[PDB]
């Protein structure tokens, strides 16, 4: 077949019931995640090709960057709660990996302030139990799928994208191949 298990995707031995239809994991410490966001715009391009009725979920993981990794997962929860994902994703990536000006919770916070979220608004969300369960979800979802590396995408809790098995000669071709694969898996 033109799409094969073990080629453009793999199948989970233990499928995950009731999972988000398209589920992506990343870490702001993850170098390929940086590329996936900044250069490739994977998430956005997958979206452009998905059916209608399709929800995209994106979650942060703890297992990179120790204490600041965890801080980053709580902060991403805040971002989701407040609907400001598209205002902080880039400065967080560049703050961790490009400029290296994120070294503590307080620096993570500065990214939000500078992106226009209010001090009070941020600190309340950060401390809210809505945010705690959102952090819990992020952890649950990763734990559910035996996640030990990022970037990672899962379709209907049953298929895992395998970007290693696609041509990287040409970046645009890579994305389109990736996205068409998500759509195939979607329909499957």
């Amino acid at each position: 077949a033109q799409y094969e298990d073990g080629k453009q995707y793999t199948t989970l031995e233990k499928p995950v019931a009731g999972a988000p239809q398209v589920l992506e994991f990343f870490s702001f410490f993850c170098p390929h995640c940086y590329q996936f966001e900044e250069v490739l715009h994977i998430s956005d391009n997958v979206k452009k090709k998905l059916p209608e009725g399709v929800k995209m979920t994106k979650y942060h993981v703890n297992f990179m960057g120790g204490d600041l990794g965890k801080d980053l997962t709580q902060a991403w929860a805040v971002a989701m709660a407040l609907g400001v994902e598209d205002k902080v994703t880039v400065p967080l990536f560049e703050g961790v990996q490009k400029t290296q000006t994120i070294r503590s919770a307080s620096d993570i916070r500065d990214v939000f302030i500078n992106a226009g979220i209010k001090g009070e608004e941020y600190d309340a969300a950060w401390n809210s139990f809505v945010v705690k369960s959102l952090v819990a979800q992020q952890e649950k979802a990763a734990a559910d799928v035996q996640l030990r590396g990022v970037p990672a995408m899962f379709v209907n809790g049953k298929y895992q994208l395998n970007p290693q098995g696609m041509d990287t000669s040409n970046m645009d071709v890579f994305v389109q191949q990736y996205a068409d694969t998500v759509k195939y898996l979607s329909e499957k």
